[PDB]
């Protein structure tokens, strides 16, 4: 199949047999993706092992492909494999059952919804002032993907089950342990390069995840139908089923885990890096909400710094580096035949990084979101979160419950470079957005 | 996954781990599937491994599946794996691909389409009544199902390609041979208990059928573009493609093979049992081709008794034994939930031989189908060439050239019980609807 490329007349690396371009992924993800546009332009194929993989980068294409044509042809992502029930995810589902999970859980994501969740994740933001304070005491340097991973953990277990507990100071709960039970580990390459060895993991038992937790699971669920996602989840049953509400926490975790934190520390990092920004990010704040006032919904909609603070940092850092669709079926887009089984793949990383769309894109500078600039950026190149019917469901939670983590530390904290700090930062080799050495920063209390 | 059927309120037998329900086939599929009729009724659900079978027997749900529902939810056969080009069969194709292939031969088989063939298959009846006669005058039985195989190898080679040939008597012309390069191997059973092993058959190049086979044929193919299937095909494209003409090719030949000569087994072994059937058709192909008159395409179709032998032939040895459709989506038909990925199976051989619509089913008698019974016959039961959409393709083309071959023959020979003849007849013992012993035949001058 490495012959299709050649045949369709797009340009792309060489692939080797069997292999594909995997090898060219050495430099990560990342820096594969920007090295392709250079030399190849606005459309190349590649091979993750045999399967094709056709990247675009015309706005108007990208906009057939999320937004115009996501019913009709490029409804799902790439299935990676029959690997049990976690079919019921909604990240994961597919046509007719994907559209009945994304409208059963599109109104728990309302904006009602998460203003009835801002007093609860707003508790963590002062249980998290306290954690980070004894280590800020301690005189040494911090690591803040532990106090926010820690705080990351503390909400997601509370907005989606009801389980209020102190992480950090709680070493093991028998919730906190099941939940805290490598994405850089040679197995996902070999996925890639054997995609026909997964349907012998599905049936050998090899199941995502122990069966000690999701069992844990299933069983904690049971005791808790006698504000939060699961209440909405069951009330919405009073449709959906019960493993199937098992599946859709599973995603939430993992989505308000690795994805909260890292952009808390990215954007932890930038401000430390620049103080200019986050003296007027705490000018910001200071006068939005006088004396240390908590933070509400109506007024993190409030502060326009932050959100520019924000939207920069997820430019610089998105997490998740690519959007992809499958193609379903022979097709023609904005000028080109598209082949039916063909993944289409977007390089956010490499897009928010085109110096064709942005001026000195290696550089942070929130003034690019002002309202004066935030006219200019095409919707479809800068996509921290996708696009169309299926982008991130849980986009609004996300920035809220980021940003009443960013104002409640920076109403008590400034933060700055330590002699361990990675300047200037590397981000990790293998396949996740994450820094490659953790995020140290001297932190003093105002 | 064996508790499905359980969970449905469906009846069935207790299949074992792994294996379902497989070592319940040492009887046979054609036993099993009477058995299972017999103890659970009109519906009844079975496991082939890990696979799901939902057989059904109620004419009005039978239809729904074959004709209501086949666009919409029971379009496609059981995916025998990804096992090379061939998924560009028309018999092999799914959903919008089959559709393409389905609209692009039609054509191929109507009925002008097969009166043009008549006069290049009526040559080989006459070549088909010289090489029996020569093993005739031996004095010995003869085994028919080298003298129909040699011609149903002639008609198709000349009706697909133009290649007019007397194969009995050309052992190795360089085409005989390499159309003539078991379905009773284990491997067939392993595939169904291993299905997950597929996937492994199709990267290791264990290509379906030799590379020196199918090589042959792409190059035959292109040294022929410069009546038949082939020519229609290649006018069809003046769309079709070049390596797809390659595999409706392989498909016909199949289907003309163990199909054509088979049932033909199977009529003249019904005709030598029971000499009067054999006496009065004798009289109606003399009545309307005196004189050993040759036989056209409207004198086929004028001989009632020729159909009502025929068709009741193909009810005691329908040779396709079960139609197959795969359930595409959570659908209802006619009173129960039907799940996604389900096999709905109609079990042709047992419905009949069911004394719920036939008279002892036992016994062979035309005079089901004369023009008085055949109101009193569910076309839903009897379905030797299925029904529907995705019906048998060349049942006209099928049905007129065994025809030819019976007048043909028995305007020259009349047949007895030989010695050897298995008597009552034995069906073959796993999977392929053919005499356990091969049919002799003692074979006499008119
Ligand atoms: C900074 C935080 C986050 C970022 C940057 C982010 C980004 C993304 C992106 C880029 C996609 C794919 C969109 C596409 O393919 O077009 C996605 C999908 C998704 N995200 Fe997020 N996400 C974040 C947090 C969350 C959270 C906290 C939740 C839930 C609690 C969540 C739930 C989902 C779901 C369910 C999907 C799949 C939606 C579907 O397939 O219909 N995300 N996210
Ligand atoms: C006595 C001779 C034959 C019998 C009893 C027979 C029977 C059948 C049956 C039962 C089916 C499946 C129908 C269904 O699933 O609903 C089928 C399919 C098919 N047959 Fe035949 N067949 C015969 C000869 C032939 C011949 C000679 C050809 C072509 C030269 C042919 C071409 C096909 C094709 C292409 C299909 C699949 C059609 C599709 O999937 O759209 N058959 N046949």
């Amino acid at each position: 199949s490495h012959g299709l490329f050649k045949k369709l007349g797009i340009p792309g690396p060489t692939p080797l047999p069997f292999l594909g371009n995997i090898l060219s992924y050495h430099k990560g993800f990342c820096m594969f993706d920007m090295e392709c546009h250079k030399k190849y332009g606005k459309v190349w194929g590649f091979y993750d092992g045999q399967q094709p993989v056709l990247a675009i980068t015309d706005p108007d294409m990208i906009k057939t492909v999320l937004v115009k044509e996501c019913y009709s042809v490029f409804t799902n992502r790439r299935p990676f494999g029959p690997v049990g029930f976690m079919k019921s995810a909604i990240s994961i589902a597919e046509d007719e059952e994907w559209k009945r999970l994304r409208s059963l859980l599109s109104p728990t994501f309302t904006s009602g919804k998460l203003k009835e969740m801002v007093p609860i994740i707003a508790q963590y933001g002062d249980v998290l002032v306290r954690n980070l304070r004894r280590e800020a005491e301690t005189g040494k340097p911090v690591t803040l993907k532990d106090v926010f991973g820690a705080y990351s953990m503390d909400v997601i277990t509370s907005t989606s089950f009801g389980v209020n507990i102190d992480s950090l100071n709680n070493p093991q709960d028998p919730f906190v342990e099941n939940t805290k039970k490598d994405f850089l580990d040679p197995f996902f390459l070999s996925i890639t390069v054997f995609p026909f060895l997964i349907p012998i993991l599905e049936v050998l038992n090899i199941c995502v995840f122990p069966r000690e937790v999701t069992n844990f699971l299933r069983k904690s669920v049971k005791r808790m139908k006698e504000v939060d996602f699961l209440q909405l989840m069951i009330d919405s049953q009073n449709a959906l089923s019960d493993l199937e509400l098992v599946a859709q926490s599973i995603i939430f975790i993992f989505a308000g885990y690795e994805t909260t934190s890292s952009v808390l520390s990215f954007i932890m990092y930038e401000l430390a890096t620049h103080p200019d920004v986050q003296q007027k990010l705490q000018e910001e704040i200071d006068a939005v909400l006088p004396n240390k006032a908590p933070p509400t919904y109506d007024t993190v909609l409030q502060m326009e710094y932050l959100d520019m603070v924000v939207n920069e940092t997820l430019r610089l850092f998105p997490i998740a580096m690519r959007l992809e669709r499958v193609c379903k079926k022979d097709v023609e887009i904005n000028g080109m035949f598209i082949p039916k089984g063909v993944v289409v793949m977007i390089p956010s990383y490499a897009l928010h990084r085109d110096p064709k769309y942005w001026t000195e894109p290696e550089k942070f500078l929130p003034e690019r979101f002002s309202k004066k600039n935030k006219d200019n950026i095409d919707p479809y190149i800068y996509t921290p979160f996708g696009s169309g019917p299926r982008n991130c469901i849980g986009m609004r939670f996300a920035l809220m419950n980021m940003k009443l983590a960013l104002i409640r530390v920076l109403q008590n904290f400034s933060f700055k470079p330590c002699k361990e700090t990675q300047i200037p930062l590397k981000l990790s080799l293998g396949g996740l957005l994450q820094p490659e050495k953790p995020v140290v920063l001297k932190v003093e209390s105002r």
